[PDB]
């Protein structure tokens, strides 16, 4: 992903969404559809 699709889609910057708990990271993307 670019780093505007990451703000897009998690509403998060790229380095926000990797220092979140994994189960966070988890949660974020599944209830997206995502992997």
């Amino acid at each position: 992903l670019s780093d505007e699709d990451f703000k897009a889609v998690f509403g998060m910057t790229r380095s926000a969404f990797a220092n979140l708990p994994l189960w966070k990271q988890q949660h974020l993307k599944k209830e997206k559809g995502l992997f």
